[PDB]
């Protein structure tokens, strides 16, 4: 209700819209978000598809953005997770990949912060 404290599992409205674009365009500009802009491409890493069952990447987040798939915080916050424990699990820890990875991450874990803080009903 307009009542309750926002949550994670608060419903999402269009006017929420407006900070998670913010969010995701954030990420997209960063320097080291360059191997999450799209989906990995198989002739860069042929065995990927077969080992990833899940796969997400920034693009696919923002045409889901576009057409508000996300009806709560919590779904937002599990594709971008989706996309940083994809790498991980795929590429070693000394990979770029997953060094752009740890920072990308905890830039997310600031901003996401900061949408929070200034979320209202
Ligand atoms: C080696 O460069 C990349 C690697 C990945 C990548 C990302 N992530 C998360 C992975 O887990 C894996 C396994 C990979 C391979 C993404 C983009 C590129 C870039 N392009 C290379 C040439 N290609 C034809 C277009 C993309 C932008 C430099």
């Amino acid at each position: 209700s307009t009542e309750d404290a926002m949550t994670v599992l608060t419903p999402l409205t269009e006017k929420d819209y407006e900070g998670l674009k913010r969010v995701l365009r954030s990420l997209q500009a960063h320097k080291m978000a360059w191997p999450f802009l799209e989906p990995v491409d198989p002739n860069d890493a042929p065995d990927y598809y077969g080992v990833i069952k899940e796969p997400m990447d920034l693009a696919t987040m923002e045409e889901r953005v576009q057409r508000r798939y996300y009806e709560k915080l919590t779904e937002f916050v599990a594709d971008m997770t989706k996309i940083f424990d994809n790498c991980r699990y795929y590429n070693p820890s000394d990979s770029p990949f997953y060094q752009c990875a740890e920072v990308l991450e905890s830039f997310f874990v600031q901003k996401l912060k900061g949408f929070k803080a200034s979320r209202s009903h």
